[PDB]
């Protein structure tokens, strides 16, 4: 599923993440913009050998297990294939779990290179929530 962005916002919205930990409704939008550009199915394989799955682009080398990062934990205890699921709720369980672990939301890449310290609030502007 590739969501419009006030899909996403009311979903995530939905899931509890509205100033989840402090972070705002936009920082989760604005993340999953860059992350897969709103698209439950994207993978991208990291040089380490592990992969990055979903909507949240995450990582296997910690949080869920594809059989094929060797020496990797299952932190959020899912098969990695149950984050590229049109239902954004085990990608949305496991991310709570991330950003709960210490290090906020710099967990995400783009996040601290494209929305940290931005208006993120534009990512939800004009949506019914
Ligand atoms: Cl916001
Ligand atoms: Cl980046
Ligand atoms: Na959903």
């Amino acid at each position: 599923k590739v969501f419009g962005r006030c899909e996403l916002a009311a979903a995530m919205k939905r899931h509890g993440l509205d100033n989840y930990r402090g972070y705002s409704l936009g920082n989760w939008v604005c993340a999953a913009k860059f992350e897969s550009n709103f698209n439950t199915q994207a993978t991208n394989r990291n040089t380490d050998g592990s992969t990055d799955y979903g909507i949240l682009q995450i990582n296997s080398r910690w949080w869920c297990n594809d059989g094929r990062t060797p020496g990797s934990r299952n932190l959020c205890n899912i098969p990695c294939s149950a984050l590229l699921s049109s239902d954004i709720t085990a990608s949305v369980n496991c991310a709570k779990k991330i950003v709960s672990d210490g290090n906020g939301m710099n967990a995400w890449v783009a996040w601290r290179n494209r929305c940290k310290g931005t208006d993120v609030q534009a990512w939800i502007r004009g949506c019914r929530l």
